[PDB]
């Protein structure tokens, strides 16, 4: 029921498995991965240590046998890290981008719904 993350960036999570479509829309893997290379150069600079483990966790969300559906981010990371990343995306005259919208996912790890929070799988 689960498929092996076959994306090179994503590979160190605390997780391995992922099932598709992702929170963007990708039924493919291999289409995410090229949409990733978009990101590397904000990984580069490092404005977040969670900015791998968030942009993963929406282009290859965990999965697991237990579960039926894909577990993304929670919105608690997710404005972390645009508060830190956004500002550079800015001054090249980028922005936040909206599938990367906070809203969209989870405020907190409920009971009520499940999303990741941290390197945390
Ligand atoms: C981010 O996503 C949120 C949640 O969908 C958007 O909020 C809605 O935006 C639409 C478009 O203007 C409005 O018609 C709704 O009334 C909004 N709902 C709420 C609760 O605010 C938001 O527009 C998206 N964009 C940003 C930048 O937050
Ligand atoms: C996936 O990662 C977990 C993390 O400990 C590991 O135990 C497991 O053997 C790994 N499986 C694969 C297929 O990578």
């Amino acid at each position: 029921r689960c498929d092996p993350i076959r994306i090179s960036m994503c590979q160190n999570l605390g997780y391995n498995v992922t099932k598709m479509p992702n929170l963007v829309g990708h039924e493919l893997q291999t289409d995410a991965e090229l949409q990733l290379t978009t990101f590397t150069p904000l990984i580069q600079y490092g404005c977040s240590s969670q900015l791998q483990f968030f942009l993963c966790s929406v282009y290859v969300p965990m999965c697991t046998e237990k579960i039926n559906i894909p577990i993304g981010p929670c919105g608690g990371m997710c404005l972390s890290v645009k508060r830190r990343c956004e500002p550079v995306l800015k001054e090249f005259g980028f922005a936040w981008p909206e599938s990367l919208n906070c809203s969209k996912f989870p405020p907190q790890n409920d009971h009520n719904h499940m999303c990741m929070e941290g390197p945390g799988d």
